[PDB]
């Protein structure tokens, strides 16, 4: 497809720059922890706006990357598990493993959003390493779906990257998970309350997301 070169350059740069440690990084302040979870955050503005680059570490017992993954890009789960999404629809399909949604968010004046999902198991370069499954949510340009008049055209550049490991059942593999925002809403609004807002929006989605992937595949064969 068109965007082949472009979902290469994006997953490219997410495994380059979106492994790092942050922990020992200065530039980055711990915002969030709640168990497994770590939320951090770089206070970044350009041009009187807000864009604050958010990740979160986090640690899930008893499922794999594959199935994180899978539940994180699959849209025909969307509705069980998302909490802030009025309206959304699958614009194109691009292929098996990447689709272009237009969606609409809950009102926190409304925003919308127009991004290319795409899912890809990344390759380990020799069997002592793990393999890395990565969504990767990225704002593209379609002409079925232009800027309209009721909505503020939000864009992201977000990704789910997982890694596995394994020590067989439930009780022997760890999903480790890294998750990165890079998100800009289009205008204004006060900076103290944008940044009240992801910091109770982002944990809460990770810990709900996390906890439904369990409960969804527990007492299941395993998805490697």
């Amino acid at each position: 497809h068109r965007f082949v070169q472009k979902v290469e350059e994006m997953v490219q740069n997410h495994m380059t720059y979106s492994l790092q440690d942050v922990g020992g990084d200065a530039n980055w302040q711990l915002v969030v922890e709640e168990g497994e979870m770590k939320v951090y955050r770089r206070e970044v503005e350009e041009n009187g706006i807000v864009l604050d680059p958010l990740k979160a570490t986090h640690a899930v017992k008893g499922v794999t990357g594959h199935e994180v993954c899978n539940y994180f890009w699959n849209v025909d789960v969307r509705n069980d598990w998302e909490t802030t999404i009025e309206n959304f629809h699958v614009v194109e399909t691009l292929a098996d493993n990447a689709i272009i949604i237009y969606q609409t968010h809950k009102r926190v004046s409304q925003r919308d959003v127009l991004y290319l999902s795409v899912i890809r198991k990344i390759p380990a370069l020799t069997e002592n390493d793990p393999e890395t499954w990565i969504v990767c949510n990225f704002s593209v340009d379609h002409d079925s779906a232009p800027l309209n008049n009721r909505c503020v055209r939000a864009k992201i550049n977000v990704a789910m990257i997982c890694q596995t490991l394994v020590s067989i059942s439930r009780d022997n593999i760890l999903c480790k998970i890294t998750y990165v925002a890079n998100v800009n809403p289009g205008g204004w609004a006060p900076a103290s309350v944008l940044r009240a807002v992801a910091k109770r929006e982002y944990p809460k989605f990770l810990k709900r997301f996390t906890s439904y992937v369990q409960e969804k595949t527990a007492g299941k064969p395993i998805l490697f």
